[PDB]
């Protein structure tokens, strides 16, 4: 069982993803025309891989994929969000129109740090699209242009999100019964 | 946009088989811990996301990034690992999820590589199978669709990192 | 001896290199002879693989204060690396450099483009201090805008190999630095 | 001097280490002499970061035949690393070793599990040859099943630091190899 409640059903998620796709799509409409390049989705492994595969199919504009793998350092990652790069971008993003695809944004320390990092590669444009936004996503030195859902503070799992590498494969997002934590 | 010459399999055709072998895979794996899907970036991310939701038993994700050496990865297997597995797979029930198997040289090497980590079991599930999965020799337990010898794109598959985001698989016009 | 015919002329002898490194060791040592007390942490040598491995191993032994190693591996992106300096990271630092006194150890600074990007990358991790120590500096480093506190040798614009420096992964194991005969170029 | 009151005793001095490497180099050089002729490629030194970095820089300078460098970076998975030797690859070889004459350069061989795992891994890339040279060998390496062609010193089982070898990332920069005062652990 260990699912205490269903926060967001599969139907609700896929409905808003098609919604975000249209919005993102017309904002970057005319890209493949003016620049000749596609909208580039950058995703940090691995909580947002389910989201990015669905989102890209919802975007009515040519879309490329790019993945990063990162790892925490320890006692200061929780303070500055500086994170270890295990897998960098395969391609350069110079003069590219880049959209960071996130699963959740809470502290936003890491996202803030990633933004500054990707900025140093000098892209043509850069903003963030998150599926879920927690109450305290108001701090984080980073503006989010696209938000899927504004969710409560309690820990959620499903649809890419995990607890000890579990529950990622669920089509819905929900909360765990505290007996598992 | 006038570059796709042929559509091989529509989005509906794809989702059906995935739900099919997904139920098939789920029953075969119905150790005490979850089934582990391993994918090599980037071509099979759309397949592994859809597949995992189709497999009716608990399923975990793990990704590898690899790179070519050139005159030998052409010659045979052995690729450069850019990103290794996050966790050790000893005693795990592992399913290699690939997009397409052609020469199968890279697949042959990874299988031999992943075997050395002592998994409890190791099988392969590919969405597409080209002319010649006969030439190589890793037992592919699951095949979505066996396709002819022409270059395909779509549904995660690319040509110079394009056309990955398309919901269907098709053929390119030169 | 090792590579008959490919080395046109010797630029820096093994003894020349070692003497300068012993000098660099004392100078750096005096500049950081304070860290054990005040900060409590060791001088951290960050080196990008792999032209400067021979240099950093000799240098670390020539520095009379406690010294730690960190290695990075990077890769070129293409014409973008040669324009902005941005490189693909293949191997990052094992540990965060927050509040650490950091000394970048380089083999050669020419255009200095990748060094510039790297230093900006490392600074964003808020080290306590950050400086650069190169073995060789070439004339085009004048237009690089990276400040180098420690320079082993200023040399001409000719292409050199030896002491960690390569051409197609060769000549790194030479105890001395020299120039290549054009028979090797083409 | 460098670490005032941390080193209990000196096991191997700098001069002793350099003297031993010099013979190792010439020995390896004699065995790989007909390389620049027969195959026409250089002896390839492969080192896992980062305990053996000082050793390979000196060794490559002590070997009288052309040698190239290759570096790997690995991480521990956990208890499986300590049982099977299998490690996470953080940094792989830059070039393929197909048809290469490869010498794995190690700092210390104790259990030899990761070394054994590495050997089998590199063997699968079809090298022309593959051997192991380590600076130090401990008594428990006899239980290891990997063959070691070249050994600098056989030492006791005591934990040593210096010359690349560490304790919590310190003492790598020592030119000598010594034993730690338990007032450090
Ligand atoms: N699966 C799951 N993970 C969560 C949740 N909230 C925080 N996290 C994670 C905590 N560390 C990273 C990640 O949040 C991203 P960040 O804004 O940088 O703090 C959650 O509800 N579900
Ligand atoms: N997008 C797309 N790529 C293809 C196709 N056939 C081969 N490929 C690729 C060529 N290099 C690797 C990959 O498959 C060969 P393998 O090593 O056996 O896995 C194809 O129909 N479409
Ligand atoms: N072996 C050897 N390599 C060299 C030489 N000059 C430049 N290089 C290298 C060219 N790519 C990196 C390195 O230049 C450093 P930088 O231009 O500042 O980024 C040289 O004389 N010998
Ligand atoms: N600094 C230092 N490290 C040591 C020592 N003995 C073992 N080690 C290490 C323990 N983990 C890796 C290495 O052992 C090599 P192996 O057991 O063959 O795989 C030692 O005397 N000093
Ligand atoms: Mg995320
Ligand atoms: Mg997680
Ligand atoms: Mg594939
Ligand atoms: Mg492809
Ligand atoms: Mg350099
Ligand atoms: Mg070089
Ligand atoms: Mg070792
Ligand atoms: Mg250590």
């Amino acid at each position: 069982g260990d699912i205490k409640s269903v926060l967001l059903t599969a139907e609700q998620i896929q409905a808003r993803i098609a919604e975000l796709g249209e919005q993102i799509g017309n904002d970057y409409r005319e890209l493949s025309a003016t620049t000749g390049q596609d909208l580039l989705l950058i995703t940090v492994l691995k909580g947002a891989v389910l989201f990015v595969t669905d989102l890209a199919r919802a975007i009515p504009v040519p879309t490329q994929f790019e993945f990063m793998a990162v790892s925490s350092y320890g006692s200061s990652t929780s303070s500055s969000g500086v994170v270890r790069i295990l897998k960098d971008l395969d391609r350069d993003i110079h003069g590219r129109d880049v959209l960071i695809v996130e699963d959740v944004v809470d502290s936003g320390l890491t996202l803030s740090w990633l933004s500054r990092n990707l900025t140093s590669r000098n892209p043509r444009s850069l903003r963030v699209c998150t599926l879920l936004r927690k109450p305290d996503a108001v701090h984080a030195n980073v503006e989010i242009a696209y938000v899927g859902f504004d969710i409560p503070n309690d820990f959620v799992v499903g649809y890419g999100l995990d607890y000890d590498e579990r529950y990622r494969d669920l089509s819905y997002i929900g909360t765990l019964d505290p007996r598992v934590y």
